[PDB]
Parts: C-alpha cells; structure tokens; sequence
C-alpha cells in the first residue's frame, strides 16, 4: 500500500496507454478491446440510470467514454492526491492534461453512432459532477458523508481491486466493500489484469494478485452477484513491454442481486 506513495501518473499512463499498448489502429490490441467489452455492454441498453461511480480511476478516462452516455451524474474516485489532480487537469481542459483524443475516437468509432469525439469528451467532462478520494479497503470506501449519490445505479472498476491486493482474500473483502455502494439490482462493470503479479508505475513498484477468470467469477457469485458476462483477452507478445507481467486481461459484467 505504502508502495502507492511513489506511484507516477505519468509514468502508469506512459506504461499502458501511449504506444505500443496505447496504439489503437490495431484491431486485435487490448486498447480496442477493452473499448469494445464498454460498448458493447452498454448498447444492449441494458446498465442504465441515473448516477455512476468509478472505482480507483487512476489518472485514465477511457473507461467512462461509452458509459457517459447512459449516466447523467458520474462520481469518478481515487485513493491518491496526484491522480485525482491528473484527472482535473483533463476534466478541466487544463495545461499539462493527457491526450485520450485517440480513445474518444476509438469510442466513436465502435459505437457507429456517428458522433465526433469533440462531443463525446465534452459529455463525459459535462457529467462528471465530482473527483473524490476512496480506499477500497474501508466497509466504506467513500467514508462517512460522501457528496457521491447512494446507493449507486452501476459500478466501473478497471485495474483497481486485483491492483491493490496481496493476495485473494484482501480482493474478496475490497469487491465486498464496494459493492455496497451500489443498489440491488445494480450493474458492475470489472476490468482487470490476468495472472499478473507486478506492475510499475515509475519509481513505484507495485505487488499484485494474480488472479484466474474463474477466482475472478467465484469472487463475484460470493459479492451476491449474477455474472451476466466474463470474457477474457490474452496479452499478445508484442504488448508484453517489462511494465508488468500480465497475461491476460478479464471483463466482467455483474449484475448485484436484488
Ligand atoms: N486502497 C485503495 N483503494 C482504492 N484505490 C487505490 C487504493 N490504493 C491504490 N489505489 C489506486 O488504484 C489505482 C490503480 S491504477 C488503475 C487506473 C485506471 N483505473 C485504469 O483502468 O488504468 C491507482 O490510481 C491507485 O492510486
Ligand atoms: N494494473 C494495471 C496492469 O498492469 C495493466 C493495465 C493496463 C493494461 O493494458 C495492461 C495491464
């Protein structure tokens, strides 16, 4: 945990989101994939409502691009001060703000909605009502009185539980706690890395749990959720770079139980 105090915004997104893993005009890429798990999840206008939460955020948006549409008040979230200022400077159109044009297009594209990326990225800023810090470890996350409204209609976590757990137990608790946050009947949305057990982020080195598809679904069914889809993709050679050691990356659509 300690650990995260050295994680580097720039150097995480630098690792996963700028080429090669950030190239997206490759089809069979993890950018595109995880795109097409989002927008393919939300166009069968199945995960709707009013309010979003994302869970752990980090300094990335790309997971929201296709979620924003369906979501007029999104709560974004993380547990470190530098993140939640990264995210500021894009929300805010700031100087310094990384550049997911290359994803909003992306977006776009698989969507076939005909929208330009101009319009999506001004919804998804026009949307997020609010950055707020979270600790996935607390029986409440978001803390005591959290200006987030709850209970949740959906959840989005990428790269976050599995991220911030030493072994299966600690991931257990982590989905348990967030799933409080959302409303029976609620939908989840989990993206995460495969038997990985490292990943950098700069002068931060951080130690993960490598998890399995079916640790990843049992953990689910235990949170008191229905798996409604679970897919995975298998980092291909060229996109195993020595940031990490993934092999893999899972998609997970629950649904909690009313
Ligand atoms: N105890 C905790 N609770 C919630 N988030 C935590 C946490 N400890 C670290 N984090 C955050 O977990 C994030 C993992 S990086 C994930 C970034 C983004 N969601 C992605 O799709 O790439 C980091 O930003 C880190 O700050
Ligand atoms: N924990 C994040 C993990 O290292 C990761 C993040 C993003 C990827 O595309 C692949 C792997």
């Amino acid at each position: 945990a300690s650990a995260y105090q050295r994680f580097e915004p720039r150097a995480y997104l630098r690792n996963n989101y700028a080429p090669p893993r950030g190239d997206l005009c490759n089809p069979n890429g993890v950018g595109p994939w995880k795109l097409r798990c989002l927008a393919q999840t939300f166009a069968t206008g199945e995960v709707s409502g009013r309010t979003l939460i994302d869970i752990g955020s980090g300094p990335t948006v790309y997971q929201l691009l296709s979620a924003c549409s369906h979501f007029e008040d999104i709560t974004m979230t993380d547990f470190l001060e530098v993140n939640r200022q990264e995210l500021g400077r894009w929300l805010q159109e700031e100087p310094g703000a990384f550049n997911w044009s290359m994803y909003s297009q992306h977006a776009c594209l698989i969507e076939g909605k005909g929208e330009c990326w101009q319009d999506k990225e001004r919804q998804l800023r026009a949307r997020v009502k609010r950055v707020l810090p979270i600790d996935v470890h607390q029986p409440q996350p978001l803390g005591a009185g959290s200006p987030a409204p709850l209970p949740a209609d959906a959840l989005v976590s990428a790269f976050c539980l599995q991220a911030v757990s030493p072994d299966l137990a600690s991931f257990q608790r982590a989905l348990d706690h967030i799933t409080t946050l959302l409303r029976p009947g609620g939908h989840l949305l989990l993206i995460g890395a495969l038997e990985e057990s490292w990943y950098l982020a700069g002068e931060a080195r951080l130690t993960v749990v490598p998890v399995s598809e079916e640790e990843v679904r049992e953990a689910l069914v235990r949170s008191g959720y229905k798996v409604r889809d679970l897919r995975t993709y298998i980092m291909p050679a060229h996109l195993q770079t020595g940031v990490d050691d993934v092999k893999g990356v899972f998609f997970a659509w629950a649904q909690k139980v009313g």
